[PDB]
C-alpha cells in the first residue's frame, strides 16, 4: 500500500565515496578495488575551466598532485590516467567496503539513484531519471562533483552516472563511469543549452499502471487506441513516441491489471486531450513521466536487495 | 542549484537490519549492541491478531522459538522482553556495525527517512512526514514491519519509528522505539480509520522559499498580509494555523531570501484563493507541505554526514 518515489539503498555506495583535491579544488571520488574515479575537471583552476587544454594540463601534474581522502585516512596515488572526462587514480590500497560492481551507459527514461556528496562525505539520496534531453533534474551544489548515480540488482551495484556540471534552469549534466558524457555537453564553462525536453510516455503509463493498482481508477475509460492514432495526439503535446517495443515493455503490468497496454493508451489520451479537471492521481496534480515500468514492478511486488 | 525530495544515506541503518521469525511470521527488527527490536506482533498468529494477549502469548514463547537472520548468519536469542508493542530480543552477539545511535520521538509536521525491508534486507528508502493526524505516507508490503524511519545529526542515527500497520486510506502508522504508537492506533486486528488531516502551514512556506532560492519565483508579489488576516484564510482550507513560533522559525529563510514571512504569506493566500493556474512550483501542481525549514536549509547549504 502506499506508492512513493524511492531511492536505493545507499550503504554500498557510501563505502565507495572519498574525497580528491588537486591544487585548489576538492571533488568527490568513486574507490573502486585499488582505483579512484572522479571528475578530470579537478586538475582545473578557475582560469583554466573557460577552455581547457586536460592533456596538457595533465601532463603538469605528477601522482602526488593529487591528494585522495577515504574518512580520516589519505590513499597513496601511485598512477594516473585519462578517460574521456574521467581521472582514474591507482592508488596503493584496495577498497575494502567495494562492492560487486560493473559499469553501465543508461539509455533516456531510465532511472537511478543519485547519492548526493560533499568532501566526500554522502549527503542525501534521490531518484532521477535520464531524461531525453539528456539531463537530469537534480539538487546539486558546489562540490557535488563525483557524485554518483546507480542502481542495485541483488548485490550488484551497476554505476551509470557521475556529476559534473549544471545547465540552465536548474537541471544538470554528467558522464557514465567510462567519462562520456550523456548529451552533446562539454566539461568546459561555456554558455551550453540542451534540447527542448520531451514527456517520457512510457513511463507516464508505467504511473498509471501503478495508480490502478494502488486503487486510483476513475481516468480509466471505455476506449481502445491503436498506437498510430495515440502517437498522433502524444505528439501534439510534446510527448514521446509510444513503441511496439514500449507496449511489449508494458505487458507485466497489463496482466497484473487487467487493463490492455492500448486501452491504457486510450485513457491517457482522453488525460492530455481534457486535462486532468482538478483531479489528482496517486497524489500528483501532474502525469508523472520519472517512474519506468520496472520501478513500478519492483514497489509494488517488494523485490529487495543484499 | 535544485530541489528534490531527499532521503539520508542509509547505509549506517542497514548495517542494523536483521529478519526475525516466530512461527510463520517473519518480518524485521533492528540490531544494536546485542538487542534486536521488532513489532511484538511477531508472536502472533492471524488467529491471535483479533484481541492479542501480548503479555500471556509471549510467556509462552522459547528463546529457541525466535529465529533472528543477520544476512547468513544465525544469531542465538537468549533472552526477550516486552516494552510496550516493541520486543526486545537478546541476542549472543552484538552487532559489530552498530552507529552511534539515540531514541527519539519525533513531532507532527517533522520528517524522517523511511527504510522500507524486507526479510530483513533493505529495499528502499524515502521521506516521510509525521503528520498531523500521526500517520505517514509510506510505500509498505506484506513484510515491511520493523522497518525503521531516522533522521541523521552528523553521525548520530535518531531512530524514531517503527512500522507496525497500514490504514484504509492507503497511509501507515507505526511506534516509536520505545514501542509507543504515534496517534491513538493499537496492535491489533480492529477497525482503525485516520482521523482528519490539516495541511503543514509552516512546510508549505518553506518549500515556497526553497523555490525562490532556486529560482521558481513567479508567485511573488508585492502584497503583504497581517498574521491573523493570514490565518483567517488559511483555517478555511483545513491549513494548520501559523503561529508566531512558525514565523520565528521560518526567519533563516526569510533573511536569505529577503522576503518577509507576512509577505510570502500572500503569495500563499493568492496560491490557496487563486490556485496555480497551470503553472508549476519546484515542479508540483499542488502545494507541497512534507519539506520542513531544516529540510530546505539542510539541502540548500549542502551540510554532510558521516
Ligand atoms: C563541480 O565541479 C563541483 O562540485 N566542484 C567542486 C567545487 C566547486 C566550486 C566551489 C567549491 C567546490 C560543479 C557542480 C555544480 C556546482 C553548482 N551546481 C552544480 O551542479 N561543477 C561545475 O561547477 C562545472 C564545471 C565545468 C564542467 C567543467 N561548472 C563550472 C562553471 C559553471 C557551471 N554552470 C553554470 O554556470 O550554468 C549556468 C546555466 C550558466 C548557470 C558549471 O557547471
Ligand atoms: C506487518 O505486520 C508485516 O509486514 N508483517 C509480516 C508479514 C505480513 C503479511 C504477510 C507476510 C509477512 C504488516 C504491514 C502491512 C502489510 C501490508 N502493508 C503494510 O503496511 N502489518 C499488519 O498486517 C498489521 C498488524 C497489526 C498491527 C498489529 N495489520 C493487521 C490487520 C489489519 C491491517 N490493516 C488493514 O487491513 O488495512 C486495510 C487498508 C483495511 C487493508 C494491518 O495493518
Amino acid at each position: 500500500s502506499g506508492f512513493r518515489k524511492m531511492a536505493f539503498p545507499s550503504g554500498k555506495v557510501e563505502g565507495c565515496m572519498v574525497q580528491v583535491t588537486c591544487g585548489t579544488t576538492t571533488l568527490n571520488g568513486l574507490w573502486l578495488d585499488d582505483v579512484v574515479y572522479c571528475p578530470r575537471h579537478v586538475i582545473c583552476t578557475s582560469e583554466d575551466m573557460l577552455n581547457p587544454n586536460y592533456e596538457d594540463l595533465l601532463i603538469r601534474k605528477s601522482n602526488h598532485n593529487f591528494l585522495v581522502q577515504a574518512g580520516n585516512v589519505q590513499l597513496r596515488v601511485i598512477g594516473h590516467s585519462m578517460q574521456n572526462c574521467v581521472l582514474k587514480l591507482k592508488v596503493d590500497t584496495a577498497n575494502p567496503k567495494t562492492p560487486k560492481y560493473k559499469f553501465v551507459r543508461i539509455q533516456p527514461g531510465q532511472t537511478f539513484s543519485v547519492l548526493a556528496c560533499y568532501n566526500g562525505s554522502p549527503s542525501g539520496v534521490y531518484q532521477c531519471a535520464m531524461r531525453h534531453n539528456f539531463t537530469i533534474k537534480g539538487s546539486f551544489l558546489n562540490g557535488s562533483c563525483g557524485s554518483v548515480g546507480f542502481n542495485i540488482d541483488y548485490d550488484c551495484v551497476s554505476f551509470c552516472y557521475m556529476h559534473h556540471m549544471e545547465l540552465p534552469s536548474g537541471v544538470h549534466a554528467g558522464t557514465d563511469l567510462e567519462g562520456n558524457f550523456y548529451g552533446p555537453f562539454v566539461d568546459r564553462q561555456t554558455a551550453q543549452a540542451a534540447g527542448t525536453d520531451t514527456t517520457i510516455t512510457v513511463n507516464v503509463l508505467a504511473w498509471l499502471y501503478a495508480a490502478v493498482i494502488n486503487g486510483d481508477r476513475w481516468f480509466l475509460n471505455r476506449f481502445t487506441t491503436t498506437l498510430n492514432d495515440f502517437n498522433l495526439v502524444a505528439m501534439k503535446y510534446n510527448y514521446e513516441p509510444l513503441t511496439q517495443d514500449h507496449v511489449d515493455i508494458l505487458g507485466p503490468l497489463s496482466a497484473q491489471t487487467g487493463i490492455a497496454v492500448l486501452d491504457m493508451c486510450a485513457s491517457l489520451k482522453e488525460l492530455l486531450q481534457n486535462g486532468m479537471n482538478g483531479r489528482t492521481i496517486l497524489g500528483s496534480a501532474l502525469l508523472e513521466d520519472e517512474f519506468t515500468p520496472f520501478d513500478v514492478v519492483r514497489q509494488c511486488s517488494g523485490v529487495t536487495f543484499q
